[PDB]
């Protein structure tokens, strides 16, 4: 139908405000801390600790297979980012510190996807 098709209209634009925003995110970790996911050779125990691992590339993945629905999911795991490598590593570490500067770096670009999101359907 024509309906699915403006729908797909839609989710492609999202796609595309999503790469933006996914982009704009990570030029927040120029260390690349959160690139990729946890080595799981290197941090054998880290399932122990961590049950869902995110990251910037599997993020990534998600996106250009157009499986985020809206915002909201998107923004769930950047925050499971965030929040896995606070609980991982203590405060005094220089991990734990790069999280602390890329939620509050990220907050600002966050906000203005909610707007825009909302403001263009
Ligand atoms: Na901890």
């Amino acid at each position: 139908s024509m309906e699915q098709v403006a729908m797909e209209l839609r989710l492609t634009e999202l796609t595309r405000l999503l790469r933006s925003v996914l982009d704009q995110l990570q030029d927040k970790d120029p260390a690349r801390i959160f690139a990729q996911p946890v080595s799981l050779k290197e941090v054998p125990d880290y399932l122990d600790h961590i049950k869902h691992p995110m990251d910037f590339a599997t993020m990534r993945k998600r996106l250009e297979a157009q499986g985020y629905k809206n915002l909201h999911e998107f923004e769930e795991d950047f925050d499971l980012i965030i929040d896995n490598c606070m609980k991982y590593n203590a405060r005094d570490t220089v991990f734990y510190r790069a999280a602390v500067r890329l939620r509050d770096q990220g907050g600002v670009v966050l906000r203005q996807a909610r707007r825009e999101v909302d403001s263009i359907g």
